């Protein structure tokens, strides 16, 4: 039925739109007429501003996501984003600190809920506009079903409309109105017994453990010799071979210098970018983030350590080549498999490269925007 839903702008479930549309639902907003009253919360509970870089702050928003974010479909894994990647995530160039709203239940001072917000420039359908980059949405599982989401949704949507921006980007493994992409996770395995263990994977009787762990073997040899971390001299290079391949896509988005050094700079535990230098200039580079998973209830293993695609390009190899010096690179760096979606390039390594379709997908939205949607082939951005 979509009660909260349907009042907002976004398609309804059976809405299409062709490719002469692409301009927001609702047009010429004024700043001066968004409410200036936060959003009334039920009683006993009240809206907190969260310093991400505060330590403190920044651990209990992490408590929270670590006890109650999302779970996979069967209720085996948690995610678990660490305390150094929500600082990463969080505070990229311009960000504001009221986007990272949180909401505190008086009598505990406990925080039960949180939503968060960056700003970035999104190229749709070769229109570029300046958006919200929405994440991180969470209830306590004590409070679910009250309806409590649709007040931080309501809640962002005010505080990011007084920065006269009404749009915004986020993805969902939800089905909500309407995606305007929609895009499955395939996996690599990269440490096959442990994937075993805890029922990542599986075994048959042609597929015995041996010849499993044998057909995931890795070479370790890169395709691409000088592949190397990204260092502050490589950011005008990474600028330009990222930005002139984004170009092509239907969604992306379109970084400056800054944000280039923002979100691809390595940082340990967080963010990996490998680049090659060939006479002064950047021609390929591979990046992938950390995003373990809390194993629910394991003896053995707290830990799913997995490392994340987010963007790679190569000029000087093929993308099969490039995409399996990636797992190379995430193998080195003790990550246990390494997942991607459909988006970019990515599906036509999949076969070769050993990956394994997994359950469901990721719907990709737009909130105050109809345009046509597209195959996820067509998707050039990676959120968190
Ligand atoms: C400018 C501008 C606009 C800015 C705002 C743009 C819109 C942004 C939307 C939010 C985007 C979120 C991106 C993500 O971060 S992804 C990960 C979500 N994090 C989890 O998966 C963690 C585990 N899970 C939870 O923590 C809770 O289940 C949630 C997700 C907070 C939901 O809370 P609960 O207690 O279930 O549900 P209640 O409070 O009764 O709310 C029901 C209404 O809510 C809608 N809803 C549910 N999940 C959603 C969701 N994931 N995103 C958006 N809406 C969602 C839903 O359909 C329904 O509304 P209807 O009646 O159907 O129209
Ligand atoms: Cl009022
Ligand atoms: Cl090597
Ligand atoms: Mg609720």
């Amino acid at each position: 039925d979509y009660k909260f839903w349907y009042t907002q702008p976004v398609p309804k479930i059976n809405d299409e739109f062709n490719e002469s549309v692409n301009e927001p639902f609702i047009s010429d907003n004024k700043v001066e007429d968004v409410r200036k009253d936060e959003y009334k919360l039920p009683p006993g509970y009240s809206w907190y501003v969260c310093d991400v870089k505060d330590e403190k702050d920044r651990s209990e928003i992490y408590t929270l996501l670590t006890d109650n974010y999302v779970e996979d479909d069967d209720n085996i894994f948690r995610f678990n984003y660490s305390a150094e990647f929500l600082l990463w995530a969080l505070t990229s160039p311009n960000y504001l600190k009221t986007w990272h709203i949180g909401v505190k239940y008086d009598a505990s001072n406990k925080l039960i809920g949180f939503i968060s917000a960056i700003p970035t420039d999104i190229c749709i359908h070769k229109r570029t506009i300046k958006m919200a980059e929405v994440n991180f949405l969470c209830v306590h599982k004590t409070l679910r079903s009250k309806r409590l989401a649709p007040v931080l949704i309501k809640e962002i949507t005010r505080r990011i409309n007084l920065e006269n921006i009404w749009q915004a980007i986020y993805t969902a493994g939800v089905y909500l109105p309407k995606p305007v992409s929609d895009a499955r996770y395939y996996h690599r395995s990269i440490n096959v017994k442990k994937l075993i263990e805890i029922g990542f994977s599986s075994l048959n009787s042609r597929l015995t453990m041996s010849r499993a762990i044998k057909l995931y073997r890795v070479e370790d040899t890169l395709n691409i010799k000088n592949m190397r971390l990204m260092k502050k001299k490589d950011v005008e290079g990474v600028h330009k071979l990222l930005g002139s391949y984004l170009e092509q896509f239907n969604l992306y988005a379109v970084f400056t210098k800054e944000e280039i050094a923002h979100w691809f700079l390595p940082i340990e535990n967080v963010i990996y970018t490998y680049v090659n230098e060939e006479n002064g200039k950047i021609k390929d580079m591979i990046s992938f983030y950390s995003l373990p998973s809390q194993i629910l209830g394991n003896d053995k293993y707290s830990t799913l350590n997995a490392a994340y695609s987010f963007y790679n390009v190569t000029t000087t190899a093929t993308f099969k080549q490039l995409m399996q010096d990636a797992i190379l690179l995430a193998k080195r760096n003790n990550f246990d498999v390494f997942n991607a979606l459909e988006v970019m390039q990515n599906k036509s390594v999949f076969e070769d490269l050993k990956f394994g379709e997994g359950d469901g997908s990721l719907k990709y939205y737009l909130y105050n925007w109809k345009c046509a949607s597209f195959a996820p082939a067509h998707v050039g951005i990676v959120l968190l």
